């Protein structure tokens, strides 16, 4: 009845837009040494709450960040109020308005340690309801399964690892386009309803020169980046310029999300990835003499298996000190229809496979741009010709020398941070 | 022994990457008179071609620019070379090597033109068949149908208005990612097996402003779409949702006027018109205009697009844009997700954007309350059950949001004020 914190705290209307206040919100990120003595609005999740006697302690967390809120009784709050803090439904959205005071010993358990906020208001501006199916820091100690987690997708996408992830991700795409970009490339859009390469080899037709692409690629579904390019006489001129893309989003990735990496360490412990300027390239023949003299037995014109892939891969990491790398010339008969014969060596082709930490990420070839080498080759591997008819005939109105190959997001997010398995790196995975 | 010229032309080796040869092949559109007198290589398509007596002239093109080439009887090449000159079949990809000449006539078919190329040798590095299916100058002029252009796609997409529109295109792509970026976005992938639902999902797994581009849908088309919790009010995301178009307009403006010029030569259109900042109007002033115009409407009545289209032509003559908003929609035509006016229900906290009087975004304030959510569903007659994880995903705590999306094709569209959506679709079908 008479408590004089009143108009200070509770729950308040839904948010509908009928006002806007002159209010400046504070990312809890903002909340430093350089802000004491200052009030600010906050608003952030109820990340955990406690309280004893006068005191509610809270946890206020946005993304990544979180900081320490008391709410204590004395000219702001009433003990009301303190009580009515500590009784806030985790994961509910409050905005606080509170000074920033320096404190005397660094709160360890915070990213914002150097500070914490003395509340004189808050507000849920979202309630949430008493049931949490998950907890966040069980979802990041180094138990939670897979289960619980991909069934509340919206819970397990709040936490620190999460939103770490899946901002570094969507670093991933940008910087890969703008890498792209920058060296002349056109965004393309491919139709999904005629595999990505498809079309992409038409634009060259088209005579686009340099394009790439971003999109589902297919029961299962992923996200391709891909690229394909017009070169002038050889195909390590897009074979290099693959490579330095990939080795422009690393050096993006090291430079711009340190944070993000240094949060999913955190969790899932890894070294930091390691590449060379410029990239490691590797023939087929050096390989297998590096797996023959490590005891592996294998044909001059076999594929790598995938524990031949792993072991050459660490071979390559203990030899070169670099979990990124380029094999060329693998064996034309390991190689889809449309890949170009190397002219030297005519059991070998000009195709090549690129790997992060010893797994695949990438296998492009120089492509045939000849109609009747194609279709020579397209009858040496037993393919209808009347089912490829469109596909050639796009080549046979002139059409330049290209190469090119593609990547999936989910498949490098993974293997650069070294996680477990894609799930780890799909938003939402299936399942 | 007759042909001095014999190792300066010809059918070239199949490039198979059989050696890197020390050599710089210049981009026809750096052919200028700064490169007057210097020996260069350049790669291109043969555009076209003439020939008589000592002389071939050919029209070299290497995209959005092409220049004219001269093959004569001189010290270089000799009659034979000429003639082989001569026979080349259009849309071969050709190595010349030949010197830069200033031209004293400005050659106005080309766009370098002011100067020409003295062939001093021509290889066929890639072969034509002989009779196109398409001639690339007849399916540029104000001919060919949109049926033969369908089936010969791969000849019809070098047209140098169809390199125009994709390449602007691609730009429109690239400028409203970096103007999202830039304002703190991040882009998600969201899954095809709407875009809507995982938007929203983010927002209430905290990711606060997402984008994502890839297709929408029995069509299909390019999205792209924002979604972003906001403070206070709606219209924090409404002015980034706009100001991002703006960030396109202008953009587009500044970095591809040529891509623009190319298109309008072809299908004439007045300059895209906005202003700084976006025109916003609401419901009930876009009825009394309308009204004014003699059209009999009712106040929670959806706009028809005959309609919009005179709206859009109204707010054109009247504020000189052609990009406005049009804000508070009546709640009855707005999808059960959209949020109420607080202080006027019978409208709503919704939004569409127009270009040249046609929609390109409808948006609102989306509902991120379990309670209401369901009541507004039930008012829509929807099972409850089957969008039962939906309402579900915020019962966790969610902020107040927004969003909206454009069709990439038909942005693209009406930016170059195009007859339809085939036009500005790279791989269309019907």
């Amino acid at each position: 009845a008479e408590d004089y914190a009143k108009e200070r705290y509770g729950i308040s209307s839904m948010i509908q837009s009928q006002e806007k206040p002159d209010r400046v919100l504070v990312r809890v990120r903002d909340l430093t040494i350089q802000k004491a003595d200052e009030v600010v609005w906050v608003r952030a999740r109820v990340h955990t709450s406690r309280a004893k006697g006068k005191q509610c302690f809270l946890v206020l967390r946005q993304q990544q960040f979180n900081v320490q809120a008391l709410v204590a009784v004395g000219d702001h709050a009433s003990k009301q109020m303190v009580k009515f803090a500590a009784n806030i439904n985790k994961e509910s959205i409050v905005d606080v308005e509170g000074v920033v005071r320096k404190v005397n010993q660094k709160i360890g358990s915070c990213t914002q340690q150097d500070v914490e906020l003395h509340v004189q208001k808050i507000y849920v501006i979202s309630l949430a309801e008493p049931r949490l199916p998950l907890q966040l820091d069980d979802a990041v100690r180094p138990t939670v399964n897979q289960d619980t987690r991909l069934d509340n997708r919206v819970i397990d996408l709040r936490t620190s690892t999460s939103q770490a992830v899946f901002r570094l991700q969507s670093g991933i795409c940008h910087l890969f386009r703008e890498t792209l970009i920058n060296k002349g490339f056109v965004e393309i859009q491919t139709p999904k309803i005629q595999s990505p390469q498809l079309y992409k080899q038409m634009c060259i037709c088209a005579d686009f020169e340099k394009v790439f692409s971003i999109g589902p690629v297919f029961l299962t579904e992923f996200v391709g980046l891909d690229i394909e390019m017009a070169f002038n006489y050889h195909y390590h001129e897009v074979m290099e310029e693959i490579a330095d893309t990939m080795v422009q989003i690393f050096k993006g990735l090291q430079e711009r999300f340190q944070t993000e990496i240094q949060t999913v360490n955190k969790q899932f412990p890894c070294e930091p990835f390691k590449f060379l300027e410029p990239t490691l390239r590797l023939e087929y023949c050096e390989a297998l003499a590096m797996l023959r003299e490590a005891g592996v037995e294998m044909g001059d014109e076999d594929d790598l298996s995938t524990p031949n892939e792993k072991l050459l891969g660490h071979l390559v990491k203990e030899k070169y000190d670099t979990d990124f790398y380029i094999l060329d010339k693998y064996p034309l008969a390991v190689r889809p229809f449309y890949t170009m014969p190397d002219p030297r060596n005519p059991k070998q082709s000009n195709s090549y496979d690129m790997f992060m930490r010893g797994e695949e990420i990438l296998s492009g070839a120089q492509r045939i741009h000849d109609p009747q080498l194609l279709t020579e080759r397209a009858l040496h591997h037993g393919i209808d010709l009347e089912k490829i008819k469109a596909y050639i005939d796009s080549f046979r109105f002139g059409a330049p020398p290209h190469a090119g190959g593609g990547i999936g997001l989910e498949r490098v997010t993974m293997l650069f941070l070294g996680l477990h398995n894609v799930r780890q790196t799909s938003m939402f995975p299936r399942d």
